[PDB]
Formats: C-alpha cells, structure tokens, sequence
C-alpha cells in the first residue's frame, strides 16, 4: 500500500462510484482504516492510496480504539453552514506542507455504509474539518485550491519542489503546475 501526492494525476482523476458492496468493499476499508491509523489521521480516501472511487474511511477519534468508524461509500454533503473559519491545514500528499484554509464550521452529509445502506450525519469542529477535507479528494480538489493567493504565494516553492520530484521519478512532465494558478 502507499499514499499517492501531488502532483501524481490519481488526486485530480474523477472518481468512480461504487456498486458492489461485497467482501472486496470491506477488504478494502479495512486496509484504508489501518493505512489512516498508521498516519495518525482521523479520515482517508480512496484516491489519496492510489485508488480511483467514491470510498472514505473516517474515525472523529482519529483514534486505534476511541470515536466509531464510519465507511462513507458514496458522500455527498447536502448542506455547508454558514459560518466558516480558519485552520493550519495539512494533507498526507504534501507531507509537511502547512497552510491557513478556510472551510464551513459544520456540514450534513448523506452517504452509504459498507452494506451500501444510505445514512446521514453531521459534523462540526476538527472531524467536519478533515471529512471536508477528504471530501474534496473524492471530488480531485486538492486543499490549495481552497487558499487565498497569499496562503498559496507562500507555499508555492514547495508546490514546485513536488512537481519537480514526479518529474524526476516518473520521467514525464508534471500534469499540473501551481504556476497555472
Ligand atoms: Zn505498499
Ligand atoms: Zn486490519
Ligand atoms: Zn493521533
Ligand atoms: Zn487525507
Ligand atoms: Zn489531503
Ligand atoms: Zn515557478
């Protein structure tokens, strides 16, 4: 298993809806729980490990044990709130790369269990924070489209700095570049 980063095209590519809620679904969330559990992180995406669907594992807790592990096969948030507000975010893509967002306090979301039942909830505070965040990976946005252009000014040379290493390591010329903002 590995975390896919920026600027790897998997992160940006549409994300297939899933239909077979079967032992492979689960398999699946299993191994995304543990890879989310071996970052210290309280959500994970299927994009952000390589695969190309509609698929978020969550725990509030952020947690080994603590919080509920919801599956998420499916989200769709059916209403953001008003208020919103600053916070230092960070994504397992751009490993050490921090930077002020600004993102709905609390959010109500539908979704589909791993049994493919359709569930509801809301959030507010850091869990509706990181499942915006993840939410935004299901949908090939990545968090520094959500920066003013002074946050982004600032991390820009980091940005390149990625660019440049898949460029290096994959031999092709990087599919996106933050120079495009
Ligand atoms: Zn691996
Ligand atoms: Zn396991
Ligand atoms: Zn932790
Ligand atoms: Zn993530
Ligand atoms: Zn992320
Ligand atoms: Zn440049």
């Amino acid at each position: 298993m590995e975390i896919v980063e920026y600027p790897d095209p998997i992160l940006r590519a549409k994300n297939k809806r899933i239909d077979i809620f079967d032992e492979n679904l689960k398999n699946l969330v299993d191994a995304m729980f543990d890879v989310m559990y071996k970052t210290d992180q309280i959500g994970l995406s299927a994009p952000q490990v390589g695969l190309n669907v509609q698929l978020m594992v969550f725990n509030p807790a952020g947690e080994p044990g603590e919080g509920k592990e919801i599956v998420l096969v499916n989200p769709k948030i059916k209403k953001y709130s008003d208020k919103l507000v600053p916070f230092d975010e960070g994504c397992l893509s751009f490993p050490g790369i921090y930077a002020e967002v600004v993102r709905p306090q609390s959010v109500k979301i539908d979704a589909r269990d791993i049994t493919g039942e359709r569930f509801s909830i809301s959030l507010s505070r850091l869990p509706a924070r990181i499942f915006q965040h993840e939410y935004d990976h299901l949908e090939g946005v990545l968090f520094f489209d959500r920066m003013t252009d002074q946050v982004l000014d600032s991390i820009r040379e980091e940005l390149e700095a990625l660019e440049k290493k898949y460029e290096e390591k994959t031999g092709l010329p990087s599919p996106e570049r933050v120079e495009a903002r």
